[PDB]
């Protein structure tokens, strides 16, 4: 029910008008029995110690409903991100990252952050760039310390609609279950960066082949009944399985392991309230099935 | 053909009346060149230096035959468990894992323990929250320190019947080569472990969606031919086949992975028998053929 | 457009009548923002800095071209291979490895070598073992520490063919894209290796057993129009399928995957000159494709 | 002024009669700028937050005072130790450094903790043990990662003495000031530690070799203008100080270390009120010149 | 005689007008026979790969002559600093001690840099700021990865006057002797830093107190002949000893080590010419026993 | 009184004339509660696990005697050392070290060997540079991973007397006690090797003039009675204290350590059989002594 451990900090910035500031932040960790935690940065400032404490047991307990194993985490840094130059933004959250990091808040199997409303994926690549580039030069996972990042940097496709992709995808199943749609493409995000290839990158090619052999198994079965040669036409795939099989690429992997998240979900919330037998409320079934887990 | 590491070891507990004992304990790794190596832990009052030191030559063996890349290990604690509480074994296990650890005998890349008969899935859980909470806190691969564990803490679908399942997937191809289902499987947690997702999580969906559009693309085929709206039926799936779909897990890509696996080496035993021409003996060309591959 | 890194080193090696010799080699590393690096070692009298560093800018720019997420890499050790004895083309090659270890110029998440003409996959197993041996010993992606290792020591099937193979893949799509199919297979031996596990050993029996499930739907559907008990026969696979789903092995997954490959970088090549609208030439098309991901 | 770094905890222990008891506890560290930090652990219900952050400000000013190279830190653990028997407050102190020590907040080079009276030196030797037994086995450093162990375990003459000692000599000189005993003898400790062997072992037979060389060259000296032999002696040591040579121990080099440190410091705070020209008041003049030095 | 190890680099800078900046460097490492490496770091448009390769050789044999146990190392960074701001000046230098980090030509066991005329202690204290924060946070020697600091930052007293007074120290005993007093000052330096404590912080008041007891002695050993109270004084310390005695600091400490080494060399170096019996050349004899000696 | 770790060892090496042999080998560590551990190697035909055991436990009392802070250890290689030619005597050096090594039975913290009459120097010399060059390279304290090294590797003035010496200092006092000045003087090496600078080396200079200046204070303070310029001549040392000045090596402080060391010891044991009252027998009474600290 409460943290396991709650770093509070303070750092000091030139500021860039050449101004002196102590730069106060946060960051909780949950359950250390799931590692690693995982968990967004706010920069606002209405952060405070017991609101990232409050953030960090509610991920653990999503975390637990979409079957993602990591455990909760929450970040906030005290400032306007309004009254920052893009330059001392990156200074700010260049800092915060090194002071977590020597304190293991952050790392692939440690602690892995991710954005919010305040925070971007260009502060998940100065993230991710600190880490690579003081503690984590050496490690193999290092570009596994931070989720949210952009293509380039290790990012994942389907990011951007993961959220309102899950809202859809929760409901046509029928808070803590409908908004699990970011943090299942998160843990997604992270698998892949532990990967090191993207998905589908060894497999569309030998599934499309695979594919056409059955069409032409087809075919060579029903041709061995009325004589022919290629003359009824099993062979052809449809419109929309055509398309499919030309343009398959990471985000269709992902949407597909984000619906099997959802739909999943969505039946043990169900048998959650066919236990209790809870009526339709089903935040209690939810949250029973999340304690439940963990 | 010997051993290339044993530690021996002796370790104080506290008894759980207050009485003081000294517990023996033992692990050979056999094999380096083949890493990680890979065992049970025996407790038994039978457990000797030699003992272990003859199964983990034949893990290694055994290993070898069905393709799975890891060396042999064993381990004994002299110990009658019925003579222990279950507080004392947690103390006896415990700091068994702490005392190899140290010297680098347990550890995801380094050596592998499973249960035995006397060592059980609960034994394997505080193994792996040993090396979890001491050695391998930062390590992102320490719950692949040990394999058996409970789903719940990372173990893997399937491992049940894992030996039974192989025993049966053996003969169907018709000790060394039968009993390997069990090394098979959890070679199949380890990786499982490794992965950090479990089997077919992101694929299960993806694939169900591709088997149908390759039905739905055979009637838009047979319907090019004969005149009808949805009116011929290869849509539908066979009755064995969906049940396939809408129940497919991680035991069932575990399954497909073991009868692969005891296929394969069944083939190759048969090879080896049909290179120096034994007979009936199964037994000796499973040595030659382990033998060979080591 | 310089080097990142580029160590120049020597070090003393005994001779095999008992004379003693100095031995010259190099490393450089290009691009840091890319890691792992990735190159070759030359073993020639002519090697000298700034070819190594000439070889590892178009290597970078290389990998960049088919997707492979390597920085690249060069090595050269100044020796003619032809005056040394195997023994101590060993002890060059083991020290050599073992110097740039201790420098972070060789390791799995560091910097991945390859083989040349001059160097062998024999080279490649000393230079695994060395690594494995001692700087390795407890990293569990040790044996990625190189790519171009022999089957048995980590190697990869469809290894041989990959450059024959990828500049045909190339041409049918129709110097730094078709050979970039040797890249493209060390990237996949290095994935296995981090994967731990052959492509397709778990994925194999279950697919098959899923593309038997549909032909046999297909019958069902079909036995539904006209009344029969396995009368029609699509069951059957055809003949060059059949012996897909009896053959399938690793390589033919690696083959899929530098198909996939070399298909998807020909048609960003493509792009890549209806945007300034090259004409014929592939080559600047190329280059301009390769540095824009840069 | 404020904390770089505040570690909030909570973990959970087995009372002795089964009970389930959540124990919560802080560690602040002050100023990283001067690294290791030091300061002690107090059990008592009244430890809040401020209270620890409130004392590592304090110990940081008083280690700069005496020029003792610390960092400030402290920590607390909400807890009355009254209420727990010696068993489980060995639970709760072990576990407790098990999580600092995860976290960065524990170590020889980080973080050194030290008694309080709430705390004795059973628990210096558990919280020795813990980490020479976990995270820092083969750290050589590990039995300085902490101060105020038994002499049996690495503890120094002279820690009983050592704060009614300095506020001794911190008088005869003439809170921040007299107080600085304990903390000065505790970095004497922490240093005999990293050296690993005790002060004056290889010197005092050396010295009192050269003590007697030197009134024996006194009287060879004098006997050299009236004739003798043996017949003046110089040669013969005075009452208090034979008794110093035939009993100097390492008490001995820890009273004139601490008495050169609490003497250097009196000096520096007068010269701090002949610079300023404060008053008597004492106080200000060293929080002026501790101020002064950070 | 050829250097064991050398690092070229090229790293961007963002110039303080926004221009873009590459800067090259070099650090030769010699012999890796003795470690750590030590050398200083020269900013100048002349440094070229191979000046630096000339000045680690003639470093190591340098210390050689001193018996300083480093091996030869030096760095030079291509720049004008004249044409640098401070600001950017930090930043090439913080970022270049980062690169020479991550490749192990950086670190207190590794190799230790030293200012040059162009490089001051400023940038000392930069380069120990950026190791201290980034690859040795947890080292307890990170402090001793670089020497020519401020006193405040861990530096050395007598450093100013440390080659002067070499020059000094090594004629009154009669390039690569007379300069080694810089060498070998920086040697205490590093020994400081390692030991934690300043030269004679606990010795000092030990010692005086065992010189008043031997003034002592001899009183009472003169007043058994001569019956008297206190009436005989050779209690009194002599003018220039008093003064010794109540000014005893550190530099007083690395006067007599610089001393006593500069001496031991040049008996070293006479020994050398009495075995050739080489005439009054003593540069050859210099070399001849630095080489005899590596 | 059992080995907390023994390690028993296989490995091959390569015989001079081509030949494949298995070289068997052992160290048992014997209290981990004293760290690091400390022994010998053996190479002989009769070397037995049992044996290294029993010489682990006795070394364990050893050091306790004379309050050497270290474990007991032992290991031993069963080869007869005069049928290998020194080629292969290093790679069954060489790996043995390595072996090891890997396991956490050598290094600075952990395990420090130390030759037999079977083991040499150049043996020490090798596991020094097989340590170094491998496991240990960027460890600072890597030197002091073995004792009894030659001077110029790192060993020490007064080891080949140091038995000798002990015996007879042990006997003036007045074979787990006499023995005991090897034990000693090996400690003193490692202290050595982890101070990086020679005893003495800053310390001698220093002393000297302090002897000067209170030589000559004892004339200004006769000479203020008898009036004179110099005349009285206190100022002279004598003879055999003047060669002591001008000799002052660090083999004097080794003497006079291990000489307070076999003194402190003494009258210990003596004070051990003045509490039972033991008779003449000493044996009894260091074994009482040494289990007491223990």
């Amino acid at each position: 029910k409460p943290c396991n451990h709650v770093l509070s900090l303070s750092f000091p910035i030139r500021r860039d008008d050449g101004s002196w500031e102590v730069i106060e932040g946060y960051r909780a960790q949950h359950s250390q029995h799931r590692t690693p935690c995982k968990g967004g940065i706010r920069y606002s400032t209405d952060v405070s110690v017991d609101e990232v404490k409050a953030l960090a047991s509610l991920m653990t307990y999503k975390c637990a409903v979409v079957d993602v194993p990591f455990g909760g985490a929450k970040a906030g840094v005290k400032i306007n991100p309004k009254n920052y130059t893009d330059n001392e933004l990156e200074k700010i959250t260049r800092r915060f990252t090194m002071e977590l990091a020597k304190k293991g808040f952050i790392g692939p199997g440690v602690d892995v952050p991710a954005p919010d409303m305040s925070t971007g994926e260009r502060e998940m690549s100065w993230i991710a760039d600190t880490y690579a580039s003081t503690i984590g030069h050496y490690d193999i996972n290092a570009h596994a310390c931070v989720t949210g990042k952009p293509i380039s940097q290790g990012g994942i496709h389907g990011r951007i609609s993961a959220t309102g992709r899950g809202v859809f995808h929760g409901i046509e199943n029928f808070d803590l279950y409908l908004n699990a749609g970011g943090v299942t493409v998160s843990y997604f995000e992270w698998l892949k960066n532990l990967n090191h290839v993207s998905y589908g990158r060894l497999t569309f090619k030998y599934e499309r082949d695979s594919n056409y052999h059955l069409l032409m198994s087809v075919q060579e079965s029903l041709e061995r009944k009325f004589g022919k040669h290629g003359g009824t036409i099993p062979i052809v795939p449809t419109a929309e399985f055509q398309d499919r099989i030309s343009g398959a690429s990471e985000k269709d992997i992902v949407h597909s392991g984000l619906a099997y998240t959802m739909e999943r979900s969505a039946r043990q919330i169900m048998r959650t309230a066919m236990k209790y037998n809870l009526g339709l409320d089903l935040r209690t079934a939810a949250y029973v099935n999340a304690i439940e887990k963990v």
